[PDB]
């Protein structure tokens, strides 16, 4: 028997020793290595409450992804708190991977298995596991890249629908590439991502109809950004240690939703001079490593907001971007939660 309780977790994964890469480098320091053999328990009849939108799990995955971007992508020039640190900028080696995320001795974490969980609210088929599945903690805007995907139905997530200033995370059933590529040989930061736009605007007209489903069969529309900064008007990652920063317009196109199921091509530009996700401050970074940079990812999850105010209209306007790195670790750990066990 248990009680929702918060604790500090550890961290396990499969990092390697000899490896020079970032994640490798961090994880082989700061968590222990994984188990071969995991328990997994199926609690029989048992139903558990969750809410993904009040889940520390998450607060200390975000801790943990500062503290190793914190160590690992020093800038050549911070700007933060208004003073200015100077230090060597060396190109690093950066693909994130797995972390599972455990609890200590006397803790438990339950898992959602029921497929069409939305994050809150009660679950039926739950489980008992000592470590989360490995999660890449993959920093973006907009789209949510190389994540699990909804093992059924596109998930539609929310604290609060209702709610325009509540994020909303899509959960994709089905991955759709993006391939992203500063070509070896012009403009060094010229960058460009590929989507087949016959698969992504398949999706989102999927997602439109989950969209309709939760909005009274309003008519959906999509809008780019309404203004803000780069990192969060574009789809901004980290490709092999290069900041990117794509134009999405192509990607929320209301017509597809005409001839136009071939490539999407999105322009992309890598920025050196940066806004920091951790919301410290800016950074300057040196120039792209030269020849072929190229990440692809899966399109995993969306990450939406709603217009307010348009509630006597007969239409809901959603524009791409989230306004919280955190709730990339959420659309990943909304099935978990801690418990204390008696
Ligand atoms: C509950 O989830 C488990 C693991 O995902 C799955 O294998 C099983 O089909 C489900 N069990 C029940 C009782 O439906
Ligand atoms: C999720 O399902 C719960 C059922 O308890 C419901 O109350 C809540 O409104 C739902 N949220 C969304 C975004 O569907
Ligand atoms: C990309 O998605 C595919 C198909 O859903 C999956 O098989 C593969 O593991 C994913 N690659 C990642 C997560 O890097
Ligand atoms: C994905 O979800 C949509 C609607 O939510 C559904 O129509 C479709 O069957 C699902 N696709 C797959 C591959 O499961
Ligand atoms: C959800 O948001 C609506 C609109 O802001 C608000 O009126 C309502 O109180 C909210 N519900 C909760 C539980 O916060
Ligand atoms: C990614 O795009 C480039 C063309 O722009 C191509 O060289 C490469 O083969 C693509 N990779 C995949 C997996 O489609
Ligand atoms: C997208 O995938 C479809 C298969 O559903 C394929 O017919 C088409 O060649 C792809 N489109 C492009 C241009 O990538
Ligand atoms: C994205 O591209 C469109 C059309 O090329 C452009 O008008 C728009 O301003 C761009 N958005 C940003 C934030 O650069
Ligand atoms: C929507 O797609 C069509 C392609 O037929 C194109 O005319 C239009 O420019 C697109 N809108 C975008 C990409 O913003
Ligand atoms: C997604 O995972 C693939 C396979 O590991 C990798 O090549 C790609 O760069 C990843 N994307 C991001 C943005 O980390």
């Amino acid at each position: 028997v248990w009680k929702d309780a918060d604790t500090t977790l550890f961290c396990a994964s499969d990092a390697k020793a000899h490896e020079t890469e970032v994640h490798n480098v961090w994880a082989t320091h700061a968590c222990v290595p994984t188990d071969p053999n995991p328990q997994e328990i199926h609690l029989e009849n048992v139903t558990e409450n969750f809410n993904m939108w009040k889940n520390n799990m998450v607060e200390q995955m975000q801790e943990d992804v500062i503290s190793l971007w914190d160590q690992s992508l020093q800038p050549c020039v911070k700007l933060t708190g208004g003073s200015v640190i100077k230090q060597a900028c060396p190109k690093i080696s950066f693909d994130p991977i797995p972390i599972h995320y455990c609890t200590p001795a006397g803790y438990v974490i339950l898992k959602c298995n029921d497929k069409n969980f939305n994050g809150t609210g009660p679950c039926k088929n739950v489980s008992s596991v000592q470590c989360t599945h490995g999660i890449k903690p993959v920093v973006s805007t907009q789209l949510l890249l190389n994540g699990s995907l909804a093992e059924e139905e596109i998930i539609i997530r929310s604290e609060n629908l209702t709610n325009n200033a509540k994020t909303i995370i899509v959960h994709l059933n089905k991955s759709v590439e993006i391939n992203c590529t500063r070509p070896s040989n012009g403009d060094i930061r010229k960058a460009y991502c590929e989507i087949n736009g016959t698969k992504w605007n398949k999706v989102l007209k999927q997602v439109t109809e989950k969209l309709k489903e939760h909005f009274n069969n309003k008519t959906i529309i999509f809008q780019p950004p309404s203004g803000g900064d780069l990192e969060i008007t574009m789809h901004h990652f980290n490709c092999r240690g290069e900041f990117f920063y794509c134009n999405t317009t192509q990607l929320f196109n209301n017509t597809c939703i005409k001839g136009c199921n071939g490539t999407i091509t999105l322009p992309c530009k890598i920025k050196q001079i940066i806004n920091m996700w951790q919301g410290t401050g800016q950074a300057m970074y040196a120039p792209p490593i030269d020849g072929k940079i190229n990440c692809v990812s899966n399109i995993t999850g969306i990450l939406l907001t709603r217009d307010g105010g348009a509630n006597n209209t007969s239409n809901e306007t959603f524009r791409p971007g989230g306004g919280n790195i955190k709730d990339n670790w959420r659309s990943e750990l909304y099935k978990y939660k801690v418990v204390q066990i008696e």
